[PDB]
């Protein structure tokens, strides 16, 4: 009795945790620009994910050691009573690395912690990573970075979500925050509870691609489009229906 | 006017083309194994895509020059009257390369041909690439390769579909063909016309992950799972509803 309309079970006592690593400054000797606007993203996400029933936990400007500890901590805690896990990175990145305050971190190792091997509590449950990261270029101005981070998948039941794809460009308003996050959170607010999540992520792909970049106050920032992607290795439909309590 | 249930328009006169590049042998001096079973995949796809209304066009064992020509040809023809475009690679691959008969080809350049810049006829229409490619290892046995090809996205309105993800392994029965393709085509046959395509691709992710690899006739082929992925850069729902062909020209 193989079922095509089959959903992940989102009926556990609690929804689960949403981690937000939020990097705005970096160690001088990396020569990486302030991400002015990232707090907008952090707060906006914190709201939308709280409203979907996540225990949200933000961490501003962790060093590597500090970060790996917090995320290892979370992997080893029991998620037995939780629907799913979410993790979000607002930073800079190159290839398969995210930037902590002090140095870069292999994404593989962070996702590697929730691989069913290493985190039994989350085997068979969706593990969403959302990554607003790009190459730091050097009232409310729009700053624009080149795509830099590889749009890798992880393992089974992981959904990797990316602000921008290879070739394209990533925009952040210094007050309103990243385009990706603005539009993501708009969709979460409107449709989070009703829509299948990938269906929604596709709405975000539309919303962001459709942002016009022809008439721009910077001459050199003209014709730099943004197209986000996502790499689903999910095996079922994913809905965030209101939990009864 | 913004609509969350918004679909790609699949009401053009014809559905479109499905290209299938199908590599079974390779130039001696590459030292790459025969992909015995790939014809199973080719025929199975050819059927399922024909049934969805695609003009299917297969190409067995093209050299690089031959391949680039056939695919450039197709990019420059007008797709104005077509719903979408599909392209499929049954070969070996490393990183961002597919293997033609004679040498490797940067995938970026093949997808690059349908980028709205370069192919106006397909701007705003879905461009699906399906890639059954992996590292050649060295009646019906199951052969098993390590994932090798990067699970890259392309541009806007591209859906990149991959037999296997980094770290995992890719299986092909020498008579029944690739696990990915068997399960893909099973789902296409059952659900192709009704279901949203990515919804279906997720069914394939389930079907393939769920294949057991504990009790195996090769000792060393035990505990090598297969998990395929897909990278959607699509912007709307994608359905392959039956086209209304009741006394009308579909050629
Ligand atoms: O997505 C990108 C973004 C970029 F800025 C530059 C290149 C890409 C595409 N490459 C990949 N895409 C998916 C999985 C792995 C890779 C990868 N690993 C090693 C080299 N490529």
């Amino acid at each position: 009795m193989f079922d095509p309309a089959e959903k992940y079970k989102m009926d556990h006592r609690r929804r689960g945790i949403a981690l937000i690593f939020n990097h705005e400054r970096f160690f001088w000797h990396l020569t990486l620009p302030e991400r002015r606007g990232t707090c907008a993203d952090r707060d906006n996400l914190t709201r939308r994910f709280s409203d979907l029933g996540f225990e949200v936990k933000c961490f501003n400007d962790l060093k590597a050691e500090e970060l790996l500890l917090k995320i290892h901590e979370v992997s080893t805690v029991s998620h037995a009573d939780a629907d799913c896990f979410v993790c979000v990175f607002l930073s800079h990145g190159e290839g398969n690395h995210i930037y902590a305050y002090d140095a870069k971190i292999e994404i593989q190792t962070l996702t590697g912690l929730f691989k069913g091997d290493k985190c039994h509590s989350l085997v068979g449950k969706p593990k969403i990573f959302i990554i607003q990261a790009a190459r730091g270029n050097q009232t409310n101005i729009t700053e624009v970075d080149a795509a830099s981070v590889y749009t890798l998948p992880a393992g089974a039941d992981f959904l990797m979500c990316y602000s921008v794809a290879e070739g394209y460009y990533s925009h952040r308003e210094t007050v309103n925050g990243s385009w990706y996050i603005q539009d993501l959170c708009e969709m979460l607010g409107k449709y989070g509870s009703s829509l299948e999540f990938t269906e929604l992520l596709t709405l975000v792909n539309r919303k962001v691609s459709q942002r016009r970049v022809d008439f721009c106050k910077d001459p050199s920032a003209i014709g730099k489009k943004q197209v986000p992607c996502f790499a689903s290795m999910l095996t079922k439909k994913l809905h965030f229906f209101p939990k009864s309590n």
